[PDB]
């Protein structure tokens, strides 16, 4: 049986949680903050889909690998909206 693919990560003690899903060549978000899942501002091409995240101290970073084909992007969260990283890989 076919599937969507997934990857999530989590921080602090509420928590906040965010779920990305790969699903026929689109990568979307999926949140939660604590009350209530909502669509995340993250969409971006891709077949596969992973994630991590740190803490800074309260400033929350997430780095979300994107691939397409032997292709990953990787997208950054740093607080204020996301851009695309320095990754690269010779796949």
């Amino acid at each position: 049986m076919k599937s969507v693919q997934t990857a999530a990560t989590s921080w602090g003690t509420v928590p906040s949680i965010r779920v990305y899903t790969a699903n026929n060549g689109k990568i979307t978000e999926r949140c939660w903050d604590g009350k209530g899942w909502y669509t995340g501002a993250f969409n971006e091409p891709g077949d596969n889909v992973s994630v991590t995240s740190w803490l800074v101290g309260s400033a929350i970073h997430i780095r979300v690998y994107a691939s397409t084909g032997t292709t990953t992007t990787e997208w950054c969260w740093d607080g204020n909206g996301w851009t695309k990283g320095a990754y690269t890989a010779t796949n």
